[PDB]
């Protein structure tokens, strides 16, 4: 631990060259892989069954910064880079268009954005389809505030609900429900999918994007006492990392209609772009953090928090040419 | 067209039993290797996408497109004409049958008073076994063959198993107003096409809290119509005519959960089916005294009886090599329990 604590202190202060940080991240990822893979497909399949059965015993459960690091859509999730020259702003729009296509959004439908973030998707379909009725759901006051203000822009077809989702109930029915990278923060997917399914009209569809590993699934919990990486961005226990196949195991109340995966290079590049915008803008970010926080030290730590955020995303999803950790798209009916 | 003539001669020689086993095996491995190169994709996105093409394509199709004295020689005492389960290097075919049958009963969670449907029952090994272990179960076997029906009913009577019933039906067109607490499908789906139509039909036969247990052969990762990769592929049609079978992926029926919902998934190493076929080949070879004359008096003459020998040798060697390939970690069996 003390070696871990010393590295962590060095990272907080920004004293480690990026090349060294990536090298150390890869060491941990290599170990995750050896831990994740099994010598036998029987074991590999059994491990998924262990995780899904125990999940079934559980319960479900600053804007000037974002405008700098994110593209102009404020999409705080995976973007889509066809072509080497694709920019972040193009990659946001492409990913957003991809959701519309795969989730089969059509002009006069009621659309639900479950876990809307901030809220690139709801604003995107609301503007593209003036006869859609779009509902965004979030448990953040700040986010609800922003999407409401941004909805003008003269958008009359946007509604935001401030709710927990874990505990939330409602009478309403939607033709299309979109969940982009929400489930990683949930646990009992059986109960979650059951709630959401009551919100889907009979001929409606649920579209889900989640991060994953192509073969194994796990609690994002540190591997052992010197896995400094698993808790470098998130506190342990807050996230799960599904396999590409994971939600094929949760079809009690919905039924899989299509399944795609996208290479980890996309999310890797996404983070890369975020990091470039961060490092190219410390001139305004540092004072901003200094004001928001109390002092210089805490502002310097916050900066390197965001660095580690991006670097984690870069190396993890870019590992082995994006052919280990990736994105999965699932359409249910 | 040199390649092609070479192939007609190889088949000529294999048909007359002129090629040594080790050479046959080597030749089979070369075809298996090309299958793997064809089935595996450079990116997982393409791999996943290849599955979808197949499952979406099957939904566009229709539901679908041997002397017992021979079976008693080559199979074990249960006449299980499907995968058996070998723990221990010393395990015999008869034991591997039992062990496998008991595994079905456990993973299918059979309880003693339930109604049980054995869909596509072959020679009745599972129906006879269930009816014997669980005396209060009503067991119903289904088959489209009058021979198999006769044999199973006669074994019921003989073994004193009154809780057996055999229905003569084509599962493709079959309809009934019955409902069963548990339904067992052992290696029938490889002969069907539209799994959405088939599983909807079967799901109607499950009672409310009932379960469906399925065993199927598969590849770990990819799925395919059992058809020749290309004109050099003599192996894919070496045993079955083309278009008669489908090799699913381990995960394949996970994509057909419109009407049933997966509760559990397991897989078994390919070594088990590989040893199954090996025991079958051993028995075929140690009993030619009986089998050759039996084939002769059932075929045109002596030559036809020989090519029939070698056709079965091909059946077992295909099974051996395919499922034992890469230590049983490519082609294998999948068990799926649905509710
Ligand atoms: N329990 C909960 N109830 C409602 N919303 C939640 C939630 N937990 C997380 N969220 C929302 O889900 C988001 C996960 S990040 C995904 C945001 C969005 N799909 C985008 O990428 O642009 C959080 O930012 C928050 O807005
Ligand atoms: N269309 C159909 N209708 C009813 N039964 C069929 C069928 N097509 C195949 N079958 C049955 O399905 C079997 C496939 S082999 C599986 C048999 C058995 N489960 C065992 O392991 O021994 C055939 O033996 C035949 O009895």
């Amino acid at each position: 631990k003390a070696a871990i604590v010393e590295l962590l202190k060095q990272l907080e202060l920004g004293l480690v060259p990026y090349d060294d940080i990536k090298q150390l991240i890869r060491r941990e990822l290599a170990r995750r892989l050896q831990w994740g893979y099994k010598p036998t497909y029987e074991e590999q399949i059994a491990e998924i069954q262990n995780l899904t059965h125990s999940l079934r015993q559980m319960k479900i459960a600053p804007i000037e910064f974002l405008k700098i690091m994110n593209g102009s859509n404020l999409k705080g999730s995976c973007c889509y880079f066809k072509e080497d020259s694709t920019t972040l702003d193009e990659a946001e729009i492409a990913m957003l268009d991809l959701y519309c296509e795969r989730a089969q959004i059509q002009d006069g439908q009621s659309v639900l954005d479950l876990g809307c973030g901030q809220g690139a998707l709801t604003l995107h379909v609301a503007q593209k389809y003036k006869n859609c009725r779009v509902t965004a759901v979030t448990n953040s006051v700040s986010q609800k505030e922003y999407i409401e203000e941004e909805s003008r822009r003269n958008l009359l077809n946007v509604e935001v609900k401030l709710a927990d989702i874990t505990t939330h109930e409602m009478a309403e029915t939607y033709d299309r429900i979109l969940v982009i990278e929400l489930f990683e923060h949930m646990k009992n997917y059986e109960l979650l999918l059951r709630k959401i399914s009551e919100w889907i009209s009979k001929d409606g569809l649920l579209f889900l994007e989640h991060i994953c590993h192509k073969t194994f699934a796990y609690h994002y919990e540190p591997l052992d006492d010197d896995d400094w990486f698993t808790e470098y961005v998130f506190p342990a226990g807050t996230m799960i990392i599904p396999s590409a196949s994971f939600f094929l195991y949760f079809q009690d109340d919905v039924s899989v209609v299509n399944h795609w995966t996208l290479s980890g290079k996309h999310f890797s590049r996404t983070n890369e772009e975020w990091l470039k915008r961060l490092d190219a803008n410390l001139d305004v970010i540092k004072p901003m953090f200094e004001t928001l926080m109390g002092n210089e030290e805490e502002a310097v730590k916050l900066i390197n928090y965001w660095r580690g955020f991006c670097l984690s995303g870069m190396e993890m999803f870019g590992y082995n040419n994006g052919e280990e950790w990736m994105a999965s798209h699932v359409l249910f009916k």
